[PDB]
């Protein structure tokens, strides 16, 4: 059942969602990334200064090497096999899986962030070294019966060391205590990414007016493996202009809009009434439909009461990262090529709003 994965989600803000798994024979627990915007199973396999523990292929009696290496600079690299794999907090299933040890890595781990690999949960497609090489989800579905879906909750903090968070990740359905209102579905427009189309931009109420090829220029994607709302420079721009304007009233280094320093109040001062809502209208699944999905400053400023603009310039497209997603429950219903948002179950004149329908066509970009 599906109350037995609330709450297997841990973090710290700005490092990630982590799920327990175990890796082998013995099982070897390791704390996995769960990213939405990858698609390999990788996972440390060598010591690392920022490792604590890592998969050791050696002490397991199941592991089986397919002799192929794969290497992954942007860097990473390792060596390709099988094993067993568990998530202890998730279904309670075994599969064997693709998992590329790695035996070598520039800047890949993150210090203190507690986790030790990454569950790529994106589509094949994107795969590395490439498509043949089997996504972990689809391993499980193929090798069990869990269908082909799976929901975040993430919840963020909220309330001298990074905050800690927490969430949900439900593999195989969706669980209705984890959102309120209606789930709004958009088209998930080529599995590769979970790619979306979002169809129009508004600042408190204030439509952006662009293109909405813009939006989606080159793509746009949920992604729980990027902390903050990414969006394409000429989108980025017109947002932060409104932002500002909106909250005027108290003006700020734009060091902090750039996402570099830190805006402070002391403890319980924030005025969040000052910064406006957001609100993206995704495509509908049907034609001329769209729905809005509207996120708080709540959610955009993270903390580190010290916060961060968490909205930052993309070149490669809109990505809705974990502080969009935070707002709200995400369902990644990959059987039907699509995804949905709720109003997620985790001030008192504003909230996360999930909303539809809205009127309007050609938003994709095209590739
Ligand atoms: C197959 O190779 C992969 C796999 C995953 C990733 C990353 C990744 C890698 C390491 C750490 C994080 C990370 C850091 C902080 C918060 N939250 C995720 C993300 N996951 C995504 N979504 N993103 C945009 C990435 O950069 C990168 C590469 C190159």
């Amino acid at each position: 059942s599906f109350v037995e994965m609330v709450d297997n989600l841990r973090g710290k803000s700005g490092q990630g969602y982590y799920v327990e798994m175990t890796v082998g024979s013995p099982p070897q627990t390791l704390n996995i990334l769960v990213d939405t915007g990858s698609s390999n199973f990788a996972v440390g396999a060598a010591p690392h200064p920022f490792l604590h523990r890592y998969y050791q292929r050696q002490l397991s009696s199941t592991y089986r090497d397919l002799r192929k290496g794969v290497y992954v600079p942007y860097k990473w690299e390792g060596e390709l096999g099988t094993d067993l794999v568990s998530i202890p907090h998730g279904p309670n299933v075994t599969v064997r899986a693709n998992i590329a040890a790695i035996t070598e890595s520039d800047k890949f781990f993150i210090n203190g962030s507690n986790w030790e690999g990454i569950l790529g949960l994106a589509y094949a497609e994107i795969a590395r070294p490439d498509d043949s090489l089997e996504p972990f989800f689809d391993s499980l579905v193929k090798q069990t019966h869990v269908p082909n879906l799976f929901s975040l909750q993430l919840c963020g903090a909220g309330f001298e060391v990074l905050a800690s968070v927490g969430g949900s990740m439900i593999i195989g359905g969706i669980d209705h205590s984890l959102y309120t209102g209606s789930l709004w579905y958009t088209p998930i427009r080529r599995e590769w990414y979970y790619e979306v189309i979002i169809v129009r931009v508004e600042i408190n109420g204030q439509d952006l007016k662009m293109d909405c090829k813009e939006y989606n220029y080159d793509k746009s994607i949920v992604d729980s493996g990027t902390t903050n709302l990414r969006l394409p420079k000429k989108v980025f721009e017109a947002a932060v202009k409104s932002i500002k304007a909106a909250s005027s009233t108290e003006k700020f280094p734009d060091g902090f809009w750039l996402g570099e320093q830190l805006v402070c109040w002391q403890a319980g001062t924030t005025p969040w009434n000052i910064f406006p809502v957001i609100s993206l209208y995704l495509m509908g699944e049907v034609t001329n439909q769209s729905f809005r999905i509207t996120i708080l400053p709540q959610q955009y400023l993270r903390p580190v009461d010290c916060y961060k603009f968490a909205i930052s310039q993309s070149s490669t497209g809109t990505v809705m990262g974990a502080v969009i997603m935070e707002g709200f429950y995400v369902v990644f219903d990959r059987a039907r090529k699509r995804i949905g948002f709720a109003v997620s179950a985790c001030d008192e004149f504003r909230t996360a709003a999930v909303e539809g329908p809205f009127v309007t066509e050609d938003c994709g970009y095209n590739i």
